[PDB]
């Protein structure tokens, strides 16, 4: 069977771990231990083919042990995930980018941009904005609500297909 590793990261509070739990569990959580990092599987099919996603939710705390960055390289396509409402998260897109490209030591590793938070009506970061940097990044961005569950399968489906684009190159 065919696995993917994916990487969610993003700021503290932009939804990763609400995301993560919609995919898997197909309901929001309004609470969810911001310190837990773990890894989730599950089976899906798409486009036809099954597979076993394979899906890090990042948290735990900052730092840059061997352990942290070897386990980060095993990511093979990462949710670039900000808050629609948060200015600060998506300043802080650029250094998850660096932080990808330094593990994987490589300038093409699959990403997706992700505008989470879609139902908020609090915004602050431009579609147009986030649009924008990915373009300039050469990747797709998806806007979610991890609370709705608005564009969450496209988030993580599309993020495949960045891998299968990948590996076909
Ligand atoms: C609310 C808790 C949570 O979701 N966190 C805690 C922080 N943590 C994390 N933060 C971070 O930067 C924090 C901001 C952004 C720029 C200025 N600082 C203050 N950077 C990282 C992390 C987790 C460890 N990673 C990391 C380490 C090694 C290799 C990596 C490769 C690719 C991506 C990240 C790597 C850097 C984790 C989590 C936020 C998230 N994601
Ligand atoms: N309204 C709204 N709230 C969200 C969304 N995603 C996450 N949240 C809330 O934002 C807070 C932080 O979410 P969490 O998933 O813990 O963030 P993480 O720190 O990136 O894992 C929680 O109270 C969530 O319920 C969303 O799409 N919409
Ligand atoms: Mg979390």
């Amino acid at each position: 069977m065919t696995e993917y590793k994916l990487v969610v990261v993003g700021a503290c509070g932009v939804g990763k771990s609400a995301l993560t739990i919609q995919l898997i569990q197909n309901h929001f959580v309004d609470e969810y231990d911001p310190t837990i990092e773990d890894s989730y599987r599950k089976q899906v099919v798409i486009d036809g083919e099954t597979s076993l996603l394979d899906i890090l939710d990042t948290a735990g705390q900052e730092e840059y042990s061997a352990m942290r960055d070897q386990y980060m390289r095993t990511g093979e396509g990462f949710l670039l995930v900000f808050a629609i409402n948060n200015t600060k998260s998506f300043e802080d897109i650029h250094h998850y980018r660096e932080q990808i490209k330094r593990v994987k030591d490589s300038e093409d590793v699959p990403m997706v941009l992700v505008g989470n938070k879609s139902d908020l009506p609090s915004r602050t970061v431009d579609t147009k904005q986030a649009q924008d940097l990915a373009r300039s990044y050469g990747i797709p961005f998806i806007e979610t609500s991890a609370k709705t569950r608005q564009g969450v399968d496209d988030a993580f489906y599309t993020l495949v297909r960045e891998i299968r684009k990948h590996k076909e190159k």
